[PDB]
């Protein structure tokens, strides 16, 4: 008998050529599926093979000008080329002109998409539901409830220093019923509106973390086409030469109706060439592409160098694969009982369990874990670390006294005037709210910058974008516009105005210490002006954020804003005046009552 | 055979230029609707045809000063033209003079307006889950429990329940976590205890409702109708300053479009668009406080436009219809019109509204936004306007303290 | 010149008979909207009209046997019946052997469904989230709970009698700060777990009700056919003869591809004939139904008697009417300007306001309301009702003060043996829990009441479903089983362990009143029943639930269950313990510490 | 012209016998996929059928004992068909006889469990939205402010905050609303407060979770593989007791399905099913304790039927073919066989089984379910087994307080 000539293609894992190559010879050059297969069916037939490669490249097709073959089926009709053991997929134009055998391989259409790629929760993660512009008001916000009730109970008829309505303030805002109660009509008000405050905040963020955790529940990952055809934010791709288009073209079924449509009419081009870009595709595109294969091809990827591709889904249409046995040869119906004499047996289902899975180098709660709330544990431990220190403090204190009032002049008196200068700087030095936008180039995720802002409140001014150096003033102008100086300009004014009548005041207080209702006064007109900054940094921001709300999307224009050294001048003006406004009031009590 | 010279002219999606409009044939440089549909009648009607954008550039009218048609209607009457597969407007000036075709496409003068986006938050936002009734039903039992736990505490003992304590006592309670002022008799066991439920059940109310209310984000549109928007006089309306739709409102006399077209009478921004692109960016800019009034074809393509900022609202206000038309007497006049309704019965003319409008277009056919300053804004505004309500009071105490 | 013969046909409101007929003749018997019609063209035209009424009763269609045609179209072609102003749909099967004018209406396919109904909430709608038998278990909780803090308090060592230990109870469940603490390692641990039991049942009645009303967002009223086209809980219907129906079937849009599927296979007949009774299977079948008319009929049934319909979403597709000149006449030319004269100067917009609208009898929050939370009100009043009745109790128990232990003895004993009784009764009288099931017949809302039980824990027993009398035992039985005694037998037998020593103790004490000691151990073993009451009726329900659970949902097959008087009276039987095993133990107080 | 013999079983969805079936004709009283399919390759190929549903009643086996084909293939082989339109699967020792025709559907052995409904709740099922490391780390942080307060309240005065009191403030704060033995130090400022923040955000993941947990019902099935269900043993396998499945398993080699036949080897509550309708019934009965093993033509057929109850799950064990027959040398062997591919190439054959299975079927394609005691079951236990614990220590404290 002579030399039977099997004719395969060098695709993965079907034929591929052995690492040792260029040292052998002939048919012990080549391993894989069909490989071990020609090994198999050689046995039961009564073959002596000897594989080649396909000439060209290709499986085979008609060129529709000259009517000649290509490929592996060009070659086993035109006299060369005999048993085609190989992954020529059973179409009708093919089998009018060659005999395949029953499908040794079951393969179909079927979806990649990159892996669902965890995505770590941050440490502080538990303050996502409100904004770090509510965080660090409400920090404004029982310092200075604090201080009022270290005003208004030692202002007249008694238990409420700082030390006494910080724990008022830690106490409520954390829920926990407050030890000690106020008793003044005026004292009960401050009591009153700071238990409505902290009754909206957590109905706020418990509110708002609910719109989190159900969202993320209500989205779903693909498990179908027809899971696919409703999204739009995961667009589709096909390979643009072969059977993986024709398909969807003259398709009838509803979804596939639909899957073509998007695919016909978008932009940019999701019509890839050669497959290795198509996987590419899916990689650096993370959750915005989907790619479809045939189901050997990405079951054979998914199995492979870094796991980072996964089929979802099932089968969209179903296929074969097939031998080839030229047209009329004795070789058609031997072969025919060969394939499904190893179907049977398991042969056809072990040999692709060896390639695919065994030679491939990859792998195989609806409740909230630690990685979610860390942040509070770590507050919890950063904590009672700071109490440890504080606990050798009383404890050298108390010391001290077992073993100043001029300090107390002097703590005042220095909060008061760096409280006049950083707030006075702040409104003079144009670095507040900084405004950054722009709009995308897609691939490389742009830098677009162009325009910027650098405003402060009064000298509003502009840096790139024309570069603009005479930018504008407060002279009429003129789309973007500036609320902040439209709205929150007198509540730094009054509060200057308070501020004016606070450091004089401790200087009548501190040029002749006798004085006494002088420097009660003087600590009056420091709050009131904290007051103010208070009300000025909420309706600044409340400005920003009705102006941040009237952007009207715009996918692709980005955005970015920032706050300034000036923003921070004025928030740790609020700091020097307040602590100063505890200060000076204290000294009106260690002074008069003494006298 | 005869070389039809179909006339049509260029606006969206009846003719567009297609981009190879400097290397490609007549016949093959032009897309649109009207371009699927010229390929439909000629199909079956049989004729070869060539598109012949029109030279003057109008639609079609008389000038009653030479009595000469000009645009689209001049080109079939006079001769340069056979047939006029177009958006014309089926009117009485245009039927006397030439023959249209039993509508392919039934439109109407509707309602522009601008997307409803998400809005702006009120300084008393934080009052939207429950609604005005159950905010004062609560301060209404606030005072009920008030004097009950004064009554109760007076007639008792027979007084750390006065006027002072027993307005406090339900504020310590309602606004959670108790006060230290507890009562004591079996009265005040129930005192307690029945206003402490309703402190659990509202509360539970306000923060479930506030989740739903923040997890389905489901806007609504402020005006619905021309009888919405003919009652309000908020939003702005607008319509083109010389056309059909302008005439309209002028002659109608079923006293709902004569009240529109009162207010556009009087009406000093300027409420009139030329040239009605214009019109579209003037939806666009003026913040949904203005309403333009289109036909309802070019409403349901600029909705499918990027950017997507303008929707369509209501039902058509009146209905007029587009129409092939055909020069006074032709061979053409009646295949086409049978041809129209055969296209119309197959679903061809819903086909090709559909691909052109729907589905060769923008916008398709959840982002989990965190809370704003601008959210709870007003709690900042009740609370310093509570601090500052305790220092003038104080301010009232140390005043009659010392001079008694 | 002659008169011209019209012929309309009696659908209303086009043409209708006016409601002094058989008094009037010719004409100007007939009102409608072609009545008002023919009256204007007949001015434009030239006209004297005479109006005449169809023949058979029809349109008009071409048999498709003998070729004839059949009422309006089949009278103005066969020589009789000139101007046809009528509504006469323009088709092509018409127009090939008839002239239509311009149409004067546009009609469409559009949908029906019945009005939004409101659903007003009940007066205790509030306790929707958590079931009734949850909002039980709780007031078994409070009272039980203030009374082991009446023992472990006054055991040994203070302040907590029921009078204040209910105000433990009162006080911590409804999450407001108690005043008093307990002082005791075992004191504590009753606040301890008390304390644990309120934060997890608001978190779970707060967390359900922000179930409930999210769930009611999410859903969406129909708004299209698109909308339709998903819903498989309404269902489609068509009129079975005519061009509704026609519309669907050789309709190629995806939409109008997939409401035919679901229409074509569906159970029972969605295909109504006559309208009168597809409008009726809307209103008798509850948000389950839709019916597909003309637009211009459902325009008139809205504005009809009791506005019951509603139409919804847009035209499907897009029709016209038109006035039908016979082929060649000179009456088709003048037709045609005086319908385009007519339409442009509002004529024929006046008219459908007129006869829709004018001639038509009927009209044109996103936020919780009073409705919603309506019982809590009625608690409060309803509380505070009950507060000011309590405040003559104790001003007249202070007045007796002003101006007994043998009751107190009377208040133990009676309620001990009631205890010994209720649940004694209970455990022997099979009359617990009562299941009830069973299919649905549709069309009728049936009453399919087959099977039962009376069971009670022992004596299971079944009454109808062949009836069964010689039920069953706890003798092995052989579908149905009862997990009740299953699980909780040894709940309520070990409850009867301790009463037993409940009552003899009791009467120790009762025959010689100088033992201490005695009546000291009765109470500790009353109230040890009643927390076996406890968990005895809780791990009964939620082995039920459970049960519950284990439906397998079959919505067709309904589902009932209801307690019965032994559920009740083991429930009175822990009043009846508990409020005696405080009476017992503060008896010991009055008695030992006046020795 | 020669009037084919066409043979098909009697098996849904492939040849179901419509209800005129005593009131009609042979060709028009059959319905199903078969049905469907006879009359498109009659079109393509060309010749007359009329269904000759099995006098026997089987498949086709060889009998080896007279040798005698019967069923399907029996009629085939001996004279009595022409033609075998019918869910015959291809193997070796059918192929030897007769020609298949590269196959028209393809199946596979599949998994068939209970659908997975709603589940029983335990009785520590409400510490299911917090997972088990946070409750954990809650109490190894309760013990840990617990050691800050006595440290803090003992090294300070230089006592009410010993073991007894500093325990308990701490379980007095998280179990919330607090406690009056507050701290006294600015120490204890800082452990009531960071303590007092940890309350806060543990209850509202606590609350908003549970929503999450209620709001959106997401199901999941136990096992969704072979691979999965192999390594378990709590649900139990089945498989036909004399067929091709369970013969497949048995002279499988690749060590997972080797591992499957170990367990159905010994297997002692007969898992084995006689008349697969008994098993599919035995899957609705043992509560989805019980997992048979079908084709997975029968898997999607009656997970489509009524009662929903069943569906399949993960991928297709092996790979099998259905296929028409013809007889060992025939004229019509030839023209099926390339009409079988184009009815697939078209969409046919994919069109044929979208409606047999999944459109002419049941189950088509938030119900806002209150909670149960059986929800909230376990709190009872732990509140009455801390009330039971509360006399068991006082009954202890009474011991050695009278004694001493
Ligand atoms: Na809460």
């Amino acid at each position: 008998q002579k030399t039977v000539v099997v004719t395969t293609i060098l695709e993965s894992p079907y034929v591929m050529m052995k690492k040792n190559h260029e040292m052998l010879e002939g048919n012990e050059r080549y391993e894989g599926y069909c490989v071990d297969l020609a090994a198999e069916i050689a046995k039961h037939c009564g073959f002596k093979y000897k594989l080649t490669i396909v000439g060209d490249g290709k499986y085979g097709a008609r060129d529709a000008d000259t009517k000649i073959w290509n490929g592996m089926v060009g070659e086993l009709v035109y006299g060369k080329a005999d048993i085609a053991i190989a992954p020529l997929t059973i179409t009708l134009v093919r089998e009018e002109v060659i005999d395949f055998s029953k499908p040794f391989m079951s393969l179909g259409i079927s979806i990649m998409i990159k892996k669902p790629q965890k995505s770590k929760p941050g440490v502080f993660s538990f303050l996502d539901p409100l904004a770090y512009e509510i965080w660090m008001c409400i920090v404004f916000a029982y310092i200075g409830v604090s201080v009022v009730l270290f005003l208004v109970s030692r202002f007249s008829p008694n238990e409420f220093g700082i030390f006494n309505s910080l724990w008022f303030s830690l106490g409520a805002f954390m829920q926990q019923g407050c030890d000690i109660s106020p008793r003044s009509l005026s004292g009960r008000i401050v009591g009153g509106v700071w238990w409505f405050f902290t009754l909206i905040i957590i109905s706020s963020y418990t509110a708002n973390l609910a719109a989190f955790l159900t969202v993320e529940r209500m989205v779903s990952p693909i498990e179908s086409a027809e899971d696919l055809s409703k999204q739009t934010e995961i667009a589709y791709g096909t390979l643009d030469s072969g059977s993986t288009k024709e398909f969807f073209r003259r398709s009838k079924i509803a979804v596939f109706d639909k899957m073509w449509t998007y695919m016909r009419s978008a932009e940019p081009s999701v019509f890839v060439r050669t497959t290795a870009e198509g996987v590419a595709r899916v990689r650096k595109s993370k959750g915005k592409y989907a790619y479809l294969l045939e189901s050997t091809m990405n079951e054979y990827i998914e199995q492979r160098k870094p796991c980072d591709t996964m089929k979802v889904g099932g089968n969209l249409d179903s296929k074969g694969y097939g031998i080839a046995t030229p047209k009329g040869s004795s070789l058609g119906t031997p072969v025919n009982l060969a394939v499904l004499k190893l179907s049977e047996q398991g042969v056809l289902d072990k040999l692709k369990n060896k390639w695919w899975y065994d030679k491939g180098e990859c792998g195989a709660t609806s409740a909230l874990s630690l990685s979610n709330v860390a942040g509070v544990f770590y507050i919890l431990v950063g904590g009672l670390g700071l109490a440890m220190l504080v606990a050798l403090i009383e404890f050298c204190y108390k010391s001290r006294a077992e073993a100043g009032r001029k300090a107390l002049t002097l703590l005042s008196s220095v909060f008061a005037v760096c409280g006049l200068g950083l707030l006075g700087i702040a409104v003079s030095t144009d670095y507040w709210l900084y405004l950054e936008e722009g709009i995308i180039l897609p691939q490389n995720q742009s830098t677009e910058v162009k325009m910027s802002l650098h405003s402060g409140l009064w000298r509003v001014c502009f840096l790139a974008g024309e570069e603009r150096g005479r930018c504008f003033t407060i002279e009429y102008v003129m789309v973007n516009v500036l609320k902040m100086i439209r709205s929150a300009t007198p509540f730094p004014l009054v509060s200057l105005f308070f501020m004016f009548i606070g450091f004089i005041l401790s200087n009548i207080g501190h040029i002749r210490p006798h004085r006494t209702i002088l420097a009660f006064v003087s600590g009056i007109f420091f709050i009131l002006s904290g007051l103010s900054l208070v009300v000025g940094l909420v309706l600044y921001i409340s400005s920003i954020n009705d102006e941040m709300l009237n952007r009207t999307k715009d996918a692709e224009t980005y955005f970015n804003y920032k706050y300034g050294w000036s923003f921070a001048f004025a928030a740790i003006s609020f700091l020097l005046t307040e602590s100063a406004g505890v200060m000076s009031v204290y000294l009106f009590m260690k002074r008069y009552t003494a006298e």
